[PDB]
């Protein structure tokens, strides 16, 4: 047998049916259409109505719960600027840690900027600082995925957090594995009992952006959410539960994850089709009410930045939603440096069926050597927006 | 390090609290009252309020489509003293699945049906005693340890055998490479993001066949009987929450009280994992927080069932008073297995130890893995007493 025969999930039979159990909720999730999809020909009486339905919609899947205030347990003195580790309290049993960069003598409350690491890294990383353990310390001295630290050199507060089952909030791998985190175990209990990986570790981080509001030296008008690749998962969550949050980063490629599943089929030698990612990414719902871009989309018209391209579909769509509120300069994009001349990338309205991962990277113009935190980027843009 | 030094899963603060995400949504599970949980001491007008409670949860949690094409014959042979047919049935839109039904010569009055379900890596083809459709997805069908239907249609019953999704005539590319090794759990995962589970899809294709045997002359209609082994007790339980036509049950699998089961379980390895005590396929939100097996089989009652391979005395026992309360006591049959039958093999707790690996929790709830198969030697006695009345 030969796996390029069988990367299709076509029906065998004149009546359309599938036999196979694969055949059949593959077939279910193609027909499954996004209530909350974005559409290019929205009014904007029609866009704002639509963007109320997917933030209601959210609501709803991430099932946010309805509390000991937040505590400092460390202060130490950096170079011109001074770190604090905050303690919180979220839910009955559960602590969690944040890292907070202050430039040191502040006068007028500041811009602020509550990163999220990608999987694998940690508050720590972003900090710059060494690991809570031997074996999970980060790439700390690499300012390629150091956010927080850099941004507080640019006179921003950086508050830095963690990812739920990594870091500090990781169980045994501080013995064993380290950074390869056990974060499928935590979401299958969460799972069992209704949430989710995302619900979770979004109503986290969303109490740490309600203690933000809190300081007298954050600008709480000026709040600004970075996430370097998982990262941007709850900074999606966050931004679209609060509309107040200023600016986004989106570090990472702009996916539409339920194409990706439909077209990722191609089976290995060993007739196995593994699913794009793992179960830290499964939020029941998700795709009955939208997809990735139709949410960024959906944070318009706060300006954003993407850094890492995507298939360009999804990025017009981005634009598109610009336009319509009437401020189509709000959203910037950028492509991988690999991918920058148009004569390496396809416009294409659907990805083709039949596609193994690397196919798949190529088509969304994903350059995986060269993924990291954009500093290069993402800073310069962060000036033009506040230096006012 | 040592694995042993961590096994319980408890808070080193004096506020409580866990700083890892495992303590914490540890801790929120065992902080999970299930909303239907049994109580030893309902009275019987509590009993008949709280069955139908769980009822009405288990639909919410299964999420059964309403919203179809009959079923339809494809295929007739005869073989010793009863014909084998293959039928055709359409329960979703662009899903066709397909069910043997084994069927007694000369049936002159309608006799007891029986629907078979099988376990883990196993088929509809293993269960009726017939090869399989491809070289590698041959289940054990020369082994009567195994072959369900053809057991039942041997005693005089119609025996109508199905498959689980993912496995057998249900598979995918398995035929060309790995076998009876299914790939369940990425038909799980499609389940679970579009809302529903494994078990809720198996069993709403599972109730569609057995609506299909209330519609047939030779089955009669008040004396269907739902089998289920290993994995296949898990339908089995849904269809007979959801359906009280259903005249009794078989549990070939040990009684377990899973949510204590994934609490307990928890002795790290030599890599400082912590794997769940099954895979995704055993996932359905919200299932714990409406109840768990024990309660599920109690409210089974006052409809005749037998439990083969035993579990923990605790289970067995708030099964036993569920049947007791109700007034019909003897109505369940209880066994264990060979070599835990002596109860000083066994210990009464209502509580499992924490910190338990995988091997010390099976023998705390009495299972021989190795001799896990369908007892027919126990169930066909069984069904020769209760089907004439």
């Amino acid at each position: 047998w030969s796996p390029k025969d069988h990367n299709l999930i076509k029906s065998v039979r004149e009546d359309g049916r599938f036999l196979s159990s694969y055949g059949v909720v593959h077939a279910m999730l193609r027909n499954t259409e996004p209530r909350y999809a974005f559409h290019r020909d929205f009014s904007p009486k029609e866009f704002r109505k639509w963007q109320k339905g997917l933030r209601h919609a959210m609501e709803e899947i991430m099932k946010f719960p309805q509390s000991p205030a937040p505590v400092c347990i460390k202060r130490e003195q950096r170079e011109g600027y001074r770190l604090e580790k905050w303690e919180f309290y979220p839910l009955p049993k559960c602590v969690s840690t944040f890292l907070v960069l202050i430039p040191d003598n502040i006068n007028k409350p500041v811009p602020a900027i509550l990163c999220i690491p990608g999987s694998g890294g940690n508050k720590e990383g972003l900090a710059g600082e060494p690991g809570i353990a031997p074996k999970l310390n980060d790439r700390y001295k690499d300012p390629k995925l150091t956010q927080a630290l850099n941004f507080v050199k640019e006179g921003y507060i950086a508050v830095a957090v963690d990812n739920p089952a990594a870091g500090e909030a990781s169980d045994l791998e501080r013995y064993t594995l380290g950074s390869n985190y056990d974060y499928d175990v935590v979401s299958r209990y969460l799972l069992e009992l209704g949430w989710s990986y995302l619900g979770y570790a979004s109503y986290l981080d969303m109490q740490v952006l309600n203690w933000m509001k809190t300081q007298k030296h954050i600008r709480k008008d000026r709040i600004v959410v970075s996430g370097f690749s998982l990262g941007t998962e709850p900074m999606m969550v966050l931004g679209t539960l609060d509309t107040s949050i200023y600016a986004f980063v989106y570090n990472d490629f702009l996916c539409q994850t339920q194409e990706r599943a439909e077209v990722m089929t191609m089976p290995d030698k060993n007739g196995r089709r593994p699913f794009p990612n793992s179960i830290r990414h499964l939020i029941p719902d998700f795709w009955k009410n939208f997809n990735f871009p139709d949410i960024v989309a959906a944070l318009a018209p706060r300006p954003i930045i993407l850094t890492e391209g995507g298939l360009d579909r999804d990025l017009d769509l981005v634009r598109k939603a610009y336009a319509i509120v009437g401020t189509p300069d709000n959203v910037k994009i950028y492509h991988y440096k690999k991918f920058s001349d148009p004569d390496t990338r396809k416009n294409v309205e659907y990805l083709p069926e039949g596609l193994d991962r690397n196919e798949y990277f190529r088509m969304v113009n994903v350059d995986g050597p060269n993924h990291y935190f954009k500093s290069e980027l993402v800073v310069p843009w962060l000036r033009k927006l506040l230096e006012e």
